């Protein structure tokens, strides 16, 4: 049927999507600013509710992905997220801003986002960290997509923010819609291969969901996605207080979002030849190595740039060798649900992670605290990623009596 590289276009079009949503707010930061009294902490609430909504509803978008399919998932997404999103064209107030950007379009998101992750590797036995990879790149390159379309946008004057919402949700929509309209898992029975009395199985969602070593993964996942959102806000101005201009600690920063991108697809490529858990703690350890490091190197543009650049390999890495592992742990059939419960470690770290971050900044005063929080949960995470191997595969005695 079809060639078994559409599910990662699909995967790449809308994970972009998802990408651009969670991009936008940092768009629309200034513009709101103008109009109303809303302050920059009121407009990242809305980005925090986002986070929050859209990283809870991987679970139910996932268990749904399974029972009824992907497509129906992805394209009920799509419309979710349109909505959301142009109503938050139409907005007047805050609480409207965080219903419609917040909520419905981060509702929309996670649908979005979590089928393609569930089904591409199924057509990828074979590459299932690169196929994966494929189905999180968008969120790398929504930036890169949407920062030079909303500009765009807001500075034409027929136009305004109000009509980047319309615009980009109207085109949100469609490639959602185009994403999920394909999107299908391989046939019951032939698998996609050129190559390929013990039955194994693969674990049920209740069987995974039951094992010490998933909430293992839960907390890993807790503790690198923390570490990461408490700190990469404050990237910038670790640089300009060490005595850089803000144009070029800005430069600096920059290149996390190449990483962060490149890393999605590298990692998974990475795995896949020679296997995910020592690589896996070691982009953990060298994430505990930057947050400590930036004290050395983050005052200069060099030394800005390798720490940006090296966290974002890791950051980004998080979100191909998770999936990977709960793969390799958990089997392809109840991905849907074992992973997209996973992710809403992701909710919490994302409602929660840049808050506490700011908030210990503020505290001190200085940038020591958040950035040894940080290095302490991505020990602990590299403790817990490098100690924690596959649980036993397991026995299908039901099948394994059909052998007389
Ligand atoms: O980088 C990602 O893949 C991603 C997607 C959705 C996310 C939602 C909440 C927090 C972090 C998130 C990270």
């Amino acid at each position: 049927t079809m060639p078994r590289w559409v599910p990662l276009l699909l995967g790449l079009l809308g994970s972009t999507t998802c990408g651009m949503l969670l991009y936008a707010w940092s768009v629309f930061i200034k513009p709101l600013n103008a109009e109303f009294g809303w302050s920059r902490a009121e407009i990242a609430m809305a980005f925090a509710i986002c986070c929050l909504i859209f990283g809870l509803m991987t679970f139910p978008a996932g268990r749904l992905s399974d029972k009824m399919g992907p497509r129906k998932v992805v394209m009920t997404g799509g419309v979710l997220l349109a909505i959301g999103f142009i109503l938050s064209g139409f907005i007047q107030s805050k609480y409207q801003l965080y219903i419609t950007y917040g909520v419905i379009a981060g509702f929309g998101g996670g649908m979005i986002y979590l089928p393609p992750i569930a089904t591409a590797p199924k057509w990828w036995p074979d590459r299932r960290a690169l196929a994966t990879g494929f189905a999180v790149v968008g969120l790398g390159l929504g930036s890169f997509l949407m920062g030079p379309l909303a500009t765009y946008i807001i500075e034409k004057p027929g136009m305004g923010w109000r009509y980047v919402f319309w615009y980009c949700g109207v085109a949100m929509g469609i490639m959602a819609l185009i994403a999920g309209a394909f999107l299908e898992p391989p046939p019951a029975g032939w698998k996609p291969a050129g190559y390929t009395p013990k039955v194994t199985r693969d674990w049920t969602y209740e069987e995974a969901k039951g094992d010490t070593k998933f909430w293992l993964l839960y907390l890993a996942y807790f503790c690198g996605s923390f570490a990461g959102l408490m700190v990469i806000g404050h990237l910038a101005g670790f640089g300009r207080d060490a005595g850089l201009t803000a144009m070029a600690a800005a430069g600096a920063v920059s290149s996390l979002a190449f990483s962060n991108a490149a890393t999605r697809i590298l990692s998974g490529w990475f795995v896949d030849k020679i296997g995910i858990r020592v690589y896996f703690a070691a982009l953990f350890a060298l994430q505990t190595a930057a947050m400590i490091a930036i004290f050395q190197l983050g005052g200069s543009v060099v030394g800005l740039s390798i720490v940006a650049i090296v966290i974002g390999w890791n950051y980004g890495a998080m979100f191909t060798l998770f999936p990977a592992t709960c793969l390799q742990f958990y089997g392809p059939t109840a991905q849907g649900s074992n992973y997209g419960l996973l992710f809403t470690a992701c909710g919490l770290a994302g409602f929660a992670g840049p808050w506490v971050g700011g908030w210990l900044k503020d505290t001190t005063g200085t940038y020591y605290l958040p950035f040894l929080c940080a290095a302490a949960l991505c020990a602990l995470g590299t403790a817990i990623v490098f100690m924690t191997k596959p649980p036993e595969k397991k026995h299908a005695l039901e099948l394994e009596v059909l052998f007389q």
